[PDB]
């Protein structure tokens, strides 16, 4: 995983918003890191936009099954965090927008 | 100048660095400067590592700029320069994962 393009490592969350945040980003730019606050999860960060808050990122924690897979919500889990990551570029399911470009 | 220098990258990302350096026909070693996208003001040092479990890896070191002037990434040793922390480091590790070895080409 440290070689897919998406995956940032061990960066905080507080990196992850300077990195993301940027106002020539398009809606949905994204990255996933290790989560600090829960050991073992990870975490998909993407900018988002709505009128009053203006520019912003979410962060979903993502969960690691014992069995293997990973889940954000109850709706869908997945083999693999690069499954994860393809879904939800074609399907939001929940998420704030659909991921479109990986953090440059 | 360092605009000049075979080793100073100037603004490209965190992503890019990791990028130029995750590739095979590099040496463990194999490194850049950049400015930092999280820290302004700040410099970074990225450097190519491997190890057994994780394979190809790249670690990323800020360098801070005293506003005396130098510059460190630890408070064992300071410098004047970007090019005599990077001459220092070619010799001694000195807590980086590994001394430089190569400029990223």
């Amino acid at each position: 995983i440290q070689a897919e393009e998406w995956y940032f490592g061990k960066i905080t969350r507080r990196e992850s918003e300077r990195l993301l945040l940027n106002a020539e980003n398009p809606r949905g730019t994204f990255l996933v890191r290790e989560s600090e606050t829960t050991k073992g999860a990870y975490c998909l960060s993407v900018s988002d936009f709505d009128n009053a808050k203006g520019l912003n990122v979410k962060h979903y924690k993502i969960r690691k099954l014992d069995s293997g897979g990973f889940y954000i919500t109850s709706r869908t889990q997945f083999n693999s965090l690069q499954q994860l990551v393809a879904y939800y570029s074609k399907h939001a399911d929940g998420l704030c927008h659909r991921l479109t470009t990986v953090c440059p």
